[PDB]
């Protein structure tokens, strides 16, 4: 069948349990995949959407993407009206909820930066895959053991090979994570997620505080248009704010790639570590 998906398995084959909810995330449930007896997480659509195409679209994406910093698909059920999307069970839950419920004495500045590096590792892969997310945020990220974070909830992640207009009439995009061009012209690029990533970086560094806090929504576009961007969080290193300023660049052509951002974090990590701010192979032909 052209409708084939290798992750398609029987609903009976998994034993669902109690919901984890997710607050603003969606209908997430606990399950156990019988033949391995391992607890798993199952996200289904909330009825009132009735937009099967955008939620079910993630099922195809997670089969066609793989990275240690991306939510791995464990199964799906699109052969049956009770549509389910089944993945691994995330120990520390959603990242926004985790930072709200974290041990702040354990979760210091450098781990917040490292967890942003985990996300950058996921998003640079999406860049390689020419995939775009358009909903990149702590609420849409997951955390498990050893502060491992992975990008999740691939509902707004539409597959294009090089299309600028990834919207569809109703612009369902989080404004403070949406790029200047994406607000003004309603035109999107790989750089539109680079804005979302920088806003997420700030959100992590503030222990899950809300980005652009205390400003009216009615003022948000105005100030963003005036080149305004959030300043460095208390405890967030100088180097990280420079990285943020690049991610919050007005011009997408002057705004950096996720490859460049992935470089920027490992470049920063120089605590008893080799200063990897070097170029392509220091020898002779370093063009």
């Amino acid at each position: 069948s052209p409708n084939y998906d290798k992750w398609e398995m029987e609903r009976t084959d998994i034993t669902m349990k109690h919901k984890l909810g997710g607050g603003q995330y969606g209908e997430v449930y606990e399950g156990v995949w019988k033949k391995y007896s391992l607890t798993v997480a199952v996200k289904t659509l909330k009825e009132d959407t009735m937009e099967v195409e955008e939620f079910l679209k993630e099922a195809a994406v997670m089969k066609e993407i793989k990275h240690p910093n991306l939510v791995q698909l464990l199964g799906v059920c699109t052969r049956e009206p009770p549509f389910y999307i089944i993945t691994e069970f995330m120990t520390y839950g959603n990242l926004l909820d985790y930072l709200r419920e974290c041990n702040r004495q354990e979760v210091n500045a450098v781990v917040l930066l490292y967890m942003a590096t985990q996300i950058s590792s996921a998003m640079e892969y999406l860049e390689k895959k020419n995939f775009i997310h358009r909903d990149l945020a702590a609420r849409n990220c997951l955390v498990g053991e050893n502060h491992l974070v992975k990008v999740a909830d691939f509902g707004l992640s539409r597959l294009m090979t090089g299309d600028t207009y990834t919207a569809h009439a109703g612009a369902k995009f989080p404004i403070k994570w949406t790029a200047p061009e994406s607000l003004a012209y309603n035109k999107f690029s790989i750089k539109s997620d680079v804005w979302a990533f920088g806003v997420l970086l700030w959100e992590i560094a503030t222990y899950g505080m809300s980005p652009y806090p205390g400003i009216d929504l009615s003022q948000v576009y105005e100030l963003l248009e005036k080149d305004y961007r959030m300043e460095r969080p208390e405890g967030c290193p100088e180097k990280v704010y420079e990285l943020m300023r690049a991610c919050w660049q007005w011009n997408p052509s002057d705004r950096p790639s996720f490859a460049e951002i992935h470089q920027a974090f490992e470049t920063m990590f120089q605590e008893s570590s080799i200063s990897d701010e070097v170029e392509k192979e220091l020898g002779k032909q370093g063009v």
